[PDB]
């Protein structure tokens, strides 16, 4: 309803669930099976406030890997202009996708420490239904960290249920607190 | 260089080489879709002048069907919100996929009507694909076919191969429009 633009990235190495997770974030519904792909989050500012505002979110899932060359680093820098919010992913069995966030977010500061980064930033990890009952505590705390680094809120789910976007739910009150806080930092 | 944004739609039948004619507007190269994809222009903003601004042209690919259901539609009129420019493909093989142009500029301009495009502000641009697979009979009755085609949109029109490098080369005449369109869709808007 409103013709503001909100521009939010979505990076994360490949296989981690970032076309799932977009895909949970727009059509509230399961992924059920190339380049830059952007899908559209109608997401209601201030709702039920005497400031609702229809905002339509963009949610840029940008590709490639952290290892290619500088010259193929600088033609994916196109897309970082005018970014309003970062959606991280990572894949909690994969401990390797974590680490690579780190290049990932200086990647977005090295052609646009963390501190002085006024972008605000969301870190979110997936496959967690593949998470042992003795590993959960294990990884959880290697996670937090990866939250302060970024100053960021953190969300784990599994992609693949339904119940991680319902209504209500503490995954879906981080992401609006999350999408508010994009629109608020000049939409 | 600049953080203004341009966003220019490219609608079309699907095949008629939507994602074909995109890289070659942006890698300058050849080509060698599941939902809405994404490619930047950098294009120079009047290039080789004092007031020469560096923008990031956004060239959002659209897919579906105009036969779709009219949900279908509402749930791709989202990606319709705030254009700058459309560019409308359309084959010339397939003489159906010049028909549903009109269906395609009107979901966009809404969200057959002589007015509708009499009136329209949006800089359109109509480009037909596979110029190269015409053979040397029917070509000139079918460029006439399309030259009432961008009449009737109130556009510029431009005809090419993008498995061609030289079709979109520069100094050609499908440059200099090309050029002269992203300008105006920068004119119609930030001045």
């Amino acid at each position: 309803a409103s013709l503001d633009r909100v521009k939010v990235l979505v990076l994360g190495d490949s296989g981690v669930g970032k076309s799932s997770l977009v895909h949970l974030l727009c059509h509230n519904q399961v992924l059920g099976n190339v380049g830059c792909s952007v899908d559209i989050r109608v997401h209601d500012y201030k709702e039920g406030t005497p400031e609702e505002k229809t905002y339509y979110i963009e949610l840029w899932d940008v590709g490639g890997s952290v290892g290619s060359a500088s010259s193929v680093k600088s033609t994916r820098a196109v897309f970082y202009n005018s970014v309003n919010g970062i959606i991280l992913v990572h894949d909690l069995t994969n401990k390797k996708s974590s680490q690579n966030l780190y290049r990932w977010s200086l990647e977005v500061l090295n052609r646009d420490q963390f501190a002085d980064n006024q972008i605000p930033l969301l870190v979110i990890g997936t496959k967690l239904d593949q998470i042992h009952e003795t590993k959960r505590h294990e990884v959880l705390i290697r996670t937090a960290f990866l939250a302060e680094d970024f100053n960021a809120e953190e969300i784990n789910l599994d992609c693949t249920n339904p119940r991680s976007s319902a209504a209500g739910s503490s995954n879906a009150v981080k992401l609006s607190r999350f999408f508010d806080k994009v629109i608020e930092k000049r939409y």
